[PDB]
């Protein structure tokens, strides 16, 4: 078990057996050195998804995938830098919500560092929204470094602070089908923010998800709609797990305690690029409705997270800063100002 | 039935069967060229980890059938039967026991490639022993009737397979394409005998040949082996009318000493042949008596096509039948009869 193989994991994998220690971590590491044929890629990505992974072992695969990545350029991360990003719906996004929140909350003066890639790959999307938005997202550690300090946000293009990855993203496509290595995405973050606001499809996932984050000592709120949403829904409570102190905390979490009305799904759900950034235009701009609701909700959900790096204060007065700073990020067109400074700085880069 | 391989993969992956047609189409996909490696390794994993149901390994089977080169109408008696194991190897075993149920007059067509490959082993085996192996469907039409048994190479008659072929050589590890060997004969016998490594996999094949009527014992060694072992009892799924029975069989109810696993499983090629030669030759030991009792299966799973079918008298006759046809010397003289026919060829 501690001298691995490929027949040795697969055949483990097969049998519906958790992997020892180690053995994902020397999965991974094979896929990302070249060393793996890419049936031996897809066999390990589909059976890892069946057996039900554990924190463990997506913790395991995620740090030998940070372990190859690029970094950021030394303490050029803040240490309370947040991650706002969902792992993608079934077949649908809220790439525009995330989108909408990761500018929120940047604005709001807390730092966001984003990851991701174009649509329909494994390594969560956001990137084609950001690029019909006007953003350069394809940034070297250096200037995405830049791009933090000066503008208050970043993104780091997967493709570029992974490339060793490539070879297990061309199967995940030719797949075409969510595995583990969907989770991925959250959890590899090349600046390794410490906090954020984390949505999830799946329940099941979400927590072995929260799991992750807990063995890393992040605060985040790994969020689920009951509704199916991969971001706090605004159409039914959504549940919460809730990572702090290395520990994971199961919340339901209703918006109409704080004053949301009840939304329809099909309001939310956002579509391609062109049409997430025109809602994105549309809601920074001062668009009223489901929408921006759900937006300045998440983007509380993430400065909450926020609070919970350098204190234990309460949870409700957490949220209702959380609302009130998001609230005003919209309101004040600081977060519109964000964007647009956003979009100058790729043209001055 | 309008279906994609993100649909099949997705429901696969979702722990559900499928719906009927969808195995056939993957498999179909997978034979006409159409698949991305990935797929296939994809479907093959999720199959495996769902459980596949006899209705999909059926469907695959099925495909993998309707692409092959058949042997030429009228050439494959009604009774022909099959003498095989899904591997583990016992190889040494299972060529054995096909030469004997030959010799005694049950005409054998076997199928198989050389060793590792998802569809069965046995053809190094037999290359050693200075048999023809690679011979097209009319040549392994006339071995069957002249020498009495024939063998389709796996590649000559199932060439569209090679993709899946590959990608499982590539995972390098069990999966559903192990059990489309002994269900893929292209001479398509009706009866044989059958080794399932697997134990949980051993009833689905079962399930698979009783959906074709086909009279065949699935049989597993409760040690492992892919034959009736005599190291203790196997676990036969006895196939017939269209219905499966479990059995525990124990070969100490037929006189036959307990056996270490050791003194049982095959080796090398040139291993494998050398005990073929000393077994046919008249050698006593252990070996000898999984081999007599292999082909006694594969005579009882014979007499179970025309429904005499009364189980221990069957094989007191199979058993009779077997030991004979090693000691009166037509074992070993079919074998030469098989090699000099290559050579005439």
């Amino acid at each position: 078990a501690s001298v691995p193989s490929w027949p040795q994991i697969l055949g483990r994998l097969t049998d519906n057996r958790d992997l020892a220690r180690g053995q994902a971590a020397w999965a991974m590491d094979q896929i990302m050195t070249g060393n793996a044929r890419p049936a031996q890629i897809a066999a390990f990505a589909v059976a890892m998804t069946m057996k039900a992974p554990t924190a463990d072992e997506v913790g395991e695969l995620a740090g030998v995938m940070l372990s190859h990545a690029h970094p950021l350029p030394a303490d050029t991360v803040p240490d309370d830098a947040v991650d706002v990003v969902g792992t993608g719906g079934d077949g649908v996004n809220t790439v525009n919500l995330s989108t909408m929140a990761a500018i929120v909350v940047a604005a709001a003066g807390v730092p966001v560092v984003k990851h991701g890639n174009r649509a329909a790959s494994s390594l969560s999307g956001g990137a084609d929204t950001l690029e019909a938005l006007g953003v350069r997202i394809d940034l070297g550690p250096d200037l995405v470094a830049r791009s933090l300090a000066e503008v208050g946000i970043g993104f780091c293009f997967a493709p570029r602070f992974h490339p060793s990855y490539r070879h297990a993203a061309a199967v995940a496509r030719e797949i075409g089908v969510p595995t583990v290595f969907n989770l991925l995405g959250p959890l590899t973050n090349p600046a390794r923010p410490r906090a954020g606001l984390i949505g999830c499809a799946f329940a099941d996932l979400a927590e072995v998800m929260a799991g992750v984050f807990a063995a890393r000592r992040s605060s985040v709120l790994v969020v689920h709609g009951d509704d199916g949403l991969d971001e706090l829904t605004t159409t039914t409570t959504s549940t919460i797990w809730r990572v702090a102190a290395g520990s994971v905390d199961k919340l339901t979490f209703d918006p109409a305690g704080f004053g949301f009305a009840r939304a329809q799904l099909d309001q939310l759900a956002g579509g391609d690029a062109q049409a997430n950034a025109a809602a994105v235009r549309a809601v920074l701009g001062g668009a009223r409705g489901p929408v921006r609701d759900a937006v300045v909700l998440n983007a509380a959900g993430a400065i909450v997270a926020h609070a919970g790096l350098s204190s234990r204060a309460e949870w409700l007065p957490a949220w209702e800063e959380g609302l009130r700073r998001a609230s005003a990020a919209i309101d004040t067109g600081a977060a519109e100002q964000l964007l647009a400074r956003w979009v100058r700085f790729g043209r001055q880069i």
